């Protein structure tokens, strides 16, 4: 794989950790949707709005599996540590038109 990932389960907003790389999602978009991050680095999701979101990668992109995060309420959050280089891009599942990326260098 190329990612691991620290929690399942979303969490709060209010316990992303120290170092926390961090996109928002807000008006119905990943805020910050090409993303650049170095090996080992951790990205947090945060979903500011009522509608749920989650990050979704297709398989063959972090890993032989398809990686569909779970929904994310509103003020909760989900993060993914990435291990190897690559260009990782994503999608939210019930809004594929919500499309982002993370490139790790
Ligand atoms: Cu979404």
């Amino acid at each position: 794989d190329k990612a691991t990932i620290p929690s399942e389960s979303p969490f709060a907003a209010a316990e992303v950790a120290d170092g926390a790389i961090v996109v928002d999602i807000a008006k119905m978009k990943y805020e910050t949707p090409e993303l650049h991050v170095k090996v080992g680095d951790t990205v947090t999701w945060i979903n500011r709005e009522a509608m749920p979101h989650n990050v979704h990668f297709v398989a063959g992109v972090l890993g032989e599996a398809a990686l569909k995060g779970p929904m994310m309420k509103k003020e909760q959050a989900y993060s993914l540590t990435f291990t190897e280089a690559g260009t990782y891009d994503y999608h939210c599942t019930p809004h594929p038109f919500q499309r982002g990326k993370v490139v790790v260098e």
